[PDB]
Parts: C-alpha cells; structure tokens; sequence
C-alpha cells in the first residue's frame, strides 16, 4: 500500500523546489549534516556534506521530466527513490540541448522529517 | 561501529558471489524486485535478477574498495558507498586498472540484509 | 485513395504547425496521453505534449523548408490509421550556410469524435 | 526475454514476434507479418524498405538475453493497436566480451481476418 | 566561368553553359525554363535521396546565391548523343570561392546532365552531382 | 535482388534488372554486351575522375566478384523516357553483404543508369553512382 | 575562497596535534594560492623547494620563479569564485622536524563562461620544519 | 636489467654521504622493480606506505597488495631486455631520520613486438629510516 | 625572396615570377606563361588545369616572405630547361601568429621567340 | 602529332617497368642525374636513382591495374618533351579488398644519344 | 668553470636580445653563414639569417632554462646544450607552457663568441 | 679550403658503419665518455654518456640517404656537420615506409682522433 510513497514524493517535490529556487537554506534543512554524494561533478570521487553543492547554489530557462520512479519503502523510517531525469536547456549557442541523469536519493525519517543521508547521479552535469 | 562490519560482511559475500559466478548465493542477497542502475543497463533502470543473470555465465583480477562510507538508518536498513578499483589483464595481457562508483542499499527483511536497490558509475 | 488523402491532409497540417511554431493547433492534433519516441528523447519514451512544448517555445524566424519523400499509408479501419514518410529539412544555420537535415518519421493516427489525432510518434536521424 | 485484457494479447504476439527472431523462425515471422509491412531501421540506412524480402537476409545468414522496458500500448478499435517499447540486448561478440545495446521499438499491430500483423515498424538506435 | 555531329554537341554546350551562367547568377527564373518540370536529381544536399521537381533547388536561389566573387571551372566534359532529341554531358565541376573571410577555397564535384528537348527547346530531365 | 508508355518502361527495368544480376554474379561477359564499348562513368572507385570504357570495371569483375552471401534492393526508380532510343533510369541500391566473419552489413548508393537503344538493343552510354 | 576536508578517518590516531599542524599549514598554503598571496606561499616555502606539476611538462623546477608567473597573472587576476576541497587526507610523521601530507585537490570554478567546472589534481606536499616554522620543501602534483 | 644516473650536480654540497644513501636505497628499490623481487621491495616499504600513481586511476592507495598485482602478473614475466635512467636527481634531507627524492625516470624497453619503446615518468620517493634502515612511507608518479 | 650562366637565366626569370605572384601582377605573370600552360597543384584537387584562367582568381581575390631551398636545374638544350626548388613561406594568420608553409615545386620552362615561358608546373604541398 | 606518340610509348614503357619491378629496364630510361618529387621522399628532393631502388627490390604478385587519365603533352623541340597525367592504381589490400588510389604526376623527358630518359620527375597525391 | 659563464653570458645576451626584438645585436652574435634546424623551418636546414628575421617583427612571458650542460672544445669553440620552458598567455589569456630542447654552438672568430649552427626541438 | 672536411666525412661514416654493424664498441672508441645527446627516444630530456644508446645496439633491410650536408670547420680541434637523414624501411605490415631526422654532430678532436661531444637528433626514431 502506497501510503507513505505521496509522503516520499512531497519532500521529493520541496527538494526540486528548493534547487530551483536556489534556495540552500532549504536545501539544508532538507539533507543530513553528514550527507555523501556521487556525481559527475565529484569525478568519481565521494564528496561528504553540503560543502560542496554550496558552490552550485550561490552560482546558479530550463524544462525538468521524470521518468519511471520507483520507490522502495524499507520499514517505517527508511526509503530509497531512483529515476530518470531528462532535462532539456538552452546552450550558449541558443540551440535547443538535452540532457540524461541517472539519480538515486536515499531518505532516513528522524524526529519526523525525511532527510537525505545519500546521493547518486550518473552521468551528466 | 559495530553493525557497520555487518553490513561489510553481507558486501563482501555479496562481491565474493560476483567473483565467483555464483548466481546461487547472489538470488539470496539480492530481493526478487531489486533496482538497479549501472553502465550495463545503458542509463535505463532495471529491475529484477534477469538483467544480472547474464553477466554470470562469464583470469586473475584483483579487487580494491577505496574510502567505504556506511550510512545507517535505524535498525532494519542501511546504504553503503564506496569506489571500486579492479586490476586485471586485456587479452594481449596488459595490466589494466578500471575505477567504479558503487552504491549499495541493504534491507532486513525476515532477518536477513538484501539490496533493494543499487547504483554503480564508471566501468 | 480518397481514404488516404485525409491523413495526408492532416498529416501536412501537423508539420505545417511544427514548422510555424504553431503549439496550440498541434495540442489539438495531438491525443492528450500521446507517446514518441524522438532523438531529443535521448532513447526514452515520453509521454504527454509538456516534452515538446519546451521545443515549441523556445527553439522556434529563418527561412526553412520541409519536404516529405515517399509517404506509406496503412488504413487500419475508419477509425486508425498510419503514416510513414522521409522528412529533409533545408535550413540556415549560425553562419548563414545553407544545411539540409533527414529524418525518418512515422505518424500514428486515431480518429476521436471525427477527429484525427496522433496518440504515438516515431522520429529517427538527426533531430 | 524479460519485460487490460486487449493488451496482454499484443505482448503476447509481439513476445512471439521477438522469440521467432530469436531462433531465426522466418515462417512463424511471415506469418505474423502484412506482406505490404514497411519497416523503418538502422539497416535501411535511412530508407523506407516495403515487404519481408529485406528482412530474410537477416534470418538465413545471422548467447543473446533481451529484455524489454516500460511497453506502452495504444488502442485503435477492436482491430488496430500500436506498441511502444525499449529493447535491451545482452550479447557477446566475437572477442567473447559481454556487450550491451538498446534500441527503441515501435509495433504497429492490426488485426486482419481474426488475426493481428504487422504492418508498419520502426526502430532506432542498435544496428 | 571556364569550359575544358560536333554541331549538336556544341549546342549541348551552349545550353549547359548558360544553365551553369543560370545557377551562378541565382536567376531561378531562367534556371526553370531550362528544367523539365518534374526534373530528377541526385545531389548531397539530398542526403541520398532522389528529389523531384525544382522547389528543393529553389532553397538555395533564394538563400545563398541571392553574392561573393566565385569562379568555375569545368573539366573534361563528355557528350553523349542519343538521338536527335537525346543527350548526355557528364563533366567535373570545380570552384573557387571565398569562406567568411578568406582565405580562399576551392572545391570540386562531379555532375551529370541529361538533357531532351521538348517542342524545339532543350530541358534537364535527370541530373547527378557527387561530393558537393 | 529486389526492385521497388508504361511498356517501354518496363523494357527498361528488365534490362536493369539483367544488368544488376550480371554485376552480381560478376559475369563480365554479359555485361560487356549491355554497355557501351565507349561508356561513361563517375564512381567513388574512380575518386572523383572521369572513366571511359569497360577496362576499369573488369579489376572488380575479375577480382572480387569472382563470393559470399549478398542481396541487393532497388529502392525508388524513377525513369525518363527520351524517344524510342533513349532513356534514362535512377534509383537507390542497398546492398546487404557480410564482411570477413559476418557481421551482416549494408550500404547505400545513388545509381545514375543512361541507357541508348543501338541496332535494336539497349547500351549503357554513362552511368553514375555516389556513396559506395 | 573556502576549503573542505575530510578529517574523520586521519585524525584518530595517536599524534592527533602535529597531523593538525601538518593540515593548518596546508590549508594556509592552499589559501595563499586561492587568495593569489605571493607573499605568504613564498614565506611556507622553502628557497630551494622543487616541484613536479602538469605546468612543469615533466620536468623538475626548482626555486619560486615558476609559480610566480601564475600567482601574478593567474590567480592574481581572479575575482570569480573558487571553492576547494580536500578529500582523504595521509599524513605520514617522519620525525620531530618532518612530515609528508597527500591529498585530492578538487577545485569547484567558473571558466570564461559562466559554466560551473570541476578540476582534480593528487597532490603530494613535503614539510619540513626550519627556524620554528614548516616549509614546504618539494610537492608533487597530478591532473589537471 | 640495469640503471644509470646524472650525479655530478647532486652530489656536490655538504651532506654527501647521506645523499648517497637514498640513492643507494633508491637504485636498491628500482632494481627490485626492474626485477620483479616482491620480497626486497617489500623490506624497503612501510606497512602503511601510500601511493598516488596513473595505475591508481588518481587515487590514493595504501599498503602493497595494490603493486603486489604488477609484480605477480607484469614485473615476474619479463624477461626481455628493460634498462631504466634515473635523470638529474634531487634530494632533500629533512634530519637525521628523514629525506626526500624526486628524479625523472626514463624506461627503455621491447613492447609486445620487437619495437624498442621509451617511457617517462617523475617520480617522487620520500624515505623514512626507521629500525636502522631506510623504508619508503610514501611516492608519486607521474606519465606513463 | 632568398635562396652556371645559363642556369642563372632561369633562376632570374624564376624569382621575376615569384616577385609577380607575391605581388599580386598578373600582367607580368601572363607574359612569363605560355598560353597552354598545364598545372597541377593543392588548389586543383588533383586535378590538372590549363592556361592561365584558373590562377586568375588568386591575383585578383588574393606580410609574406618566400625563401627557395636547394634549387635544381635540367638543361635540356639551348630552349628548354626545368628547376624543382623547396619554397618556405612564412606569414601571418588572422589569429596574428606566425605560421610557416612547405611546397614543393617544378617550373618547366621553354625559349619560345628568344623569350623563357613556363609550359607546365607543379606544385605539392601548401594549398 | 606524331612527336607525341613517341613520348606516350616512353611514358607507357617506363609505368610498365614500374608495375613489373624492372629495375634494370628503368635504369635504362632514367638519366643517372635524374632528380625527383615524390610523397615517398617527405618533401625533400632526391637525386639518382638509389632512392627508387629500394622500393624496386622490396615492395615489388597481386593483381594491380594502372590507368593514365588526360595526359597533357608539351613539345620543347626534337631532343626535350613534358607530360603530365593522372595515375589510377587499382589493387588489392592485405584484406583483400579492391582499393582503388590517385596520383598526378610529371614526366620531364630529355632525348640523349636518340633515346629518352627521364631528368627530373614529379609525383603527388597518395603514393 | 670559469670560460662556462661567458658562454653562458653570450647565450644570456642570445636570448635576451630575441626577446627584445633586436635583430641588430642577433646578427652582431650570429655568423652570416649560420646553419639552423627549428620546427619552424619545417625539417630543412636554414642557412643564415634571412629566415630569422621574419620572427623580429613579432604579451609577457617567462623563460626557465633547465640543466644546461655545456661542452669546452679548445680555446676558440664550445657548444651548449639546455631545455627551455617558456610560459606565456593564449589570446584567451590562459596561461600556457612550452618546452623545448636547444643546442648552441659557439666559435671565437676575431675575438668575439659566435653562433655557426643551432638545433631546437619541440614548440 | 676542404682540407679536413673529407677527415670529418671519414669518421662521420665510420660512425655509420658502427651503428649499422651493431659494434658497440667502435661506437665507444668515437664518442667522449662524457657525450650528451638530445633524441626523439630521451622524451625531450637531455641524457648523457653511452648508457642510453647502449640499449640500442644490444636490441638491433633499410636503405638511408643523406640530403644537404652542411660542415663548419671551427679551428683545428673543432667540428660540427648537419645533415638530414631520410631512412627507407619496412614495416611490420611488410609495407614501405620512409622516415626523415634532421641530425647534428658535434666532434672534438682530442690526441688526434675526432670524437662524439654532442648529439642532436629530430623528430623521427
């Protein structure tokens, strides 16, 4: 029963938001203290903490679609959601570009907040 | 610390069963609905152990696991990260080296860790 | 061949709105729930028209022209029906030299309330 | 391979379609196919190629796993349908190495004397 | 531009040359008595396919050729005559241009014209252009 | 090999169809009498150059298609009827091969065929050919 | 300009004040280059330092004069931002007077367009202590 | 398997003597690369030694089980002809009890057909004594 | 420019027609050139021109300075000859920096009325 | 007309002993000072015939074809010719599949004791 | 050692005056004969200095010579070999390295050192 | 005048000789122990003495040719020839190919003998 799985995609959607946005306290409020991440950006290394996404909201017309969510449900205080993200953008040359990710977000509920303790991205900016 | 061994402990049965080509042991470790993204499934995430099956059925290689990092999320879940580095030899015999980024997302479930879900770069 | 000849009409009007950047003509062209496979899809399968509005408002006034070579028509019924055609496109690019561009398209239309619409599409070469 | 009602019958004679590919079946394949079948593919080089004769080069002269991602199904009617899908191959090549490649699907079904074929495909990507 | 019964092949030249006097001008006017309506043609700018009639050509009267200084040459031309309303130049085109700010360039490409005259007047039916 | 007044039309497909099948079985017996002595040809085997005669096709007659496996697809002819002596086809051919340890493979080409009916029977006076 | 690190795994050990020591100084050093501080690199260097860098192109360079052209040119100019992290941290103790740190360097930067990059360079630094002060006395670094 | 050098300009200074002990133990580590000899490579290593390498895929490495695989599988076969250069070396000494070299290294060898190859690579070797004897704590390599 | 009686006549005419090329002097170049003079060179792409009208595009749409290495010189006679020389050219970019060309090249000159004319060159190399 | 026949039996004599390996029949025709531009010498000018010998002995039974397209003839008196021509060499790779390669080249042929003999030649394009 | 810093004080003079531009003290140091190989001759041999002059008619850069050695042959002649590093600015403004490999060879002819011939590698 | 030039030729060619013969020991009876060379095989690094070269004539139908030899005699103890050195050879394919290096010696004359103190060679193995 998808009781929680709504639950998983609200904060899923306020952490869209909050990239969006810019907004990095938000983004703060929403990830765990010692939260690690894989991405492209990290050239295959494992970047600890918000330290290093910092640099990309105090920096930064775009079309986000996701694609075939799937969301494990591990006990009342984990879960784990993976899908597609294509994005489509606008190049310096102005011509129309796309753009594939692969991400995985990893959700831990403590004292009733889902947080991200981890990050998974492959394999575009 | 001490749940952390545990969770290197079911890890390195788990690539001690890729090694191996021991699909027996890996259906066991692995939940029938796992998830996966990997290079192999060509950016599309596929679900299940039919995807895998076929890298079973197919010397020396040698495996090294850089900076691990265990999250833990309660007592019935937990997500361990790590890079990969394998050494091995391209027909002609050349010592080559390949890096990966894997992420693995274990569940108790009946007493027992499973991945759920699991995401790898890289090679 | 009188059958035929709406779905070329049709089909015409649909290319005809790509190319004047025309999007509400083409949401009505187009079945709410239509899938495509296309080139800017990455090899995903989209669903939905919110994946080309995107094309529709910012891509799209320099001249271009569009010519379809060897249509194929199979009538499924009075109700279903499908085309597939060659489509070049002549154009101008960011220094002003003229460039031509194929892609292999396929059209899959279904008449709803008198009305055909697209509910899939199938675009292949360069975008 | 791997991957209400109305739509089960089309995953199952395209599952069949796949299968008689598979084993090189070119009989259970023409049979399943309109003779006036247009195909779309990375084989044609960017052409239109009519009828089946295109297609028995393949099964007389060619360890393989598919596996088939997020099939969407689009009913015509009671006689028409049209099935989008991705095609993973899981293959090895001749320096023994496990290869894999995708390639978008797109079946264009009708049924025609209480039997569905082909009459229209189109596919992108793995050549 | 530059060039290189013999009467009847002499006329084939005179139509060609003021086909290729057509082209370089951008004059689609002239270009289209000179072409049968529902010409057949072979070019790059048709990535592979047979194109007919003359609106893909219009595309580039009207573009480009609507104007740097250009040279052409024309090598090696061949008549075939094929009957008194028959006829057939193959040749190799070269020429010499300018690119944004040249630096100038020269390219080739090799074309074949079939010509037929119509009610006293010689008309492109087919023609064919390689690496262009 | 597969293809795809009205009479004389069809004349002029059979005697292509006759031509491709005498380059496919590589008789260059055969196809010595349905080519000109004198024929014309561009091909990308010429590289960019202008060949006359039949000696340049024998190399390929004798060497290679003296033999795997091989289907060719005639897509789109088009003909041009120019008198009783003279026509003109074009089309695209796909051929279907396999190269060292198939591996099927395919290829695409532009063919230009010009043909001249002499002493009651078609000739090729030039032909043209792109891609291959 | 800013830098991270990753200190959890390094610090537990038994000589937890010199590693420290041996990371403030490279953080410092790493500061002087991001600030563009030709000054303070020059006063944690040693005269006689030698150094294997990409900009080098194999070759051993020694003194200063060489990354005083970087420091002057480069880095002096900059005013976009620069964001450094210092990931898995080694610290090997040789000695009262020595010591020997390697780390990752990755360097979150602007290009000449505004496009977010990313850099990665190992890097291997060799302090020694002279006059109550460390110094580096040669480095090493790779990637670029 | 053999090496040379370039010590005319190193040598001259105050501290001979121990300079010729690192280039000793340095020749003493390079010829049992050259040779394959996990052993003495072994005795001339810390335990807890690290390594920034290409091999390493710009990572850094720590222990021996990582070059334990070259010497196995690539160093124990060879048995055609390979002679190394150790060109224009420099050392810095850092106390009684520690030092520092770093020197370009240049490999003639025979490739997989009977072509003879060159390779470059700079290397930096930093030399720990303890248990009176010299053992590496740490390198970096640079090419390939 | 920079670099046993006779040879110093065709050496002369020769650097008299490199002085004409530098300069843009078609006239000049018109009179040291037979009428049916044949070239090949990078700007024919291998194909090979007659007369002169093929170069008259180079002086009329077209900081240089030309050095001959190794110059070789046939006589064959007291109306015919042939020098083959190396020819630097080094000259300035757009993009300012100086860039340095090699072209091989052959003059094949002919005493027609007491008067030396090139009948035939090529040139390899530098396009 | 008949002056030039006599150069093309020459010509045609010389590329026969090229395409059989005769050295010594080549040796015959070459002035012992002849000089040559060719892609095999990398821009330099060589001299003699020592150069070519080594691709006599070495290099040179596949079936190879050669094929003299437009040659141009220049008549410098009775005792001194020059001819240029394309050079088309179909053969056979290690694969054994038809190639097929250009080459333009000139021939500067100077009569001595009443034979001709080659003083300076001139190739380019692909060896 | 002593005659090695007047080599290198010709060589110091050598280079300073390319970076000046000044060709008038070049050809003072320079043999009108001098023989040259350079990338920028494309593999021939130069002869004197009618092919360097075009690189005097054509902004801060920084020069690093590394490990001369330097080869006494007499009295009136010697040859200096080093490895130049030059960093400089691409129009962008990036900054940028070159290496090459450089051989002097110096004669006395009237009292005065001369360049008869010079070999560079690499930029 | 030409009086020694031909001297140089001599053990120029006799260089030759031992290079082509293998004999590595003629080789070291004409270059100074403390000969310096700068080749495409040092990687742009400057590698002196017999050492390097010596892996060479312990490891090695070709055809070479010498095109504008340029001596400059400098006194009666100094030498220094230039030459471009075109090398004919087959490869593993069987195929011809050929090869350019542009070559300087520099010779010393030492107790009457001319010997090696400079080697200079580019671009081409």
């Amino acid at each position: 029963h998808m009781v929680r799985k709504q639950e998983i995609i609200k904060v899923t959607e306020q952490l869209i938001e909050a990239i969006s946005n810019g907004d990095f306290e938000s983004y703060t409020k929403m990830c765990d203290p010692g939260m690690t991440a894989f991405e492209p950006e990290a050239l295959g290394n494992l970047v600890e903490g918000l330290d290093f996404h910092r640099f990309y909201f105090e920096n930064l017309p775009v079309h986000t679609t996701i694609l075939n969510p799937h969301i494990h449900l591990m006990g009342d205080e984990s879960a784990c959601i993976a899908y597609i993200r294509i994005t489509q953008y606008l190049d310096a040359g102005g011509i129309p570009r796309t753009a594939q990710s692969e991400e995985t977000r990893v959700w831990h509920r403590r004292d009733g907040k889902w947080q991200i303790v981890h990050f998974h991205r492959s394999g575009a900016p």
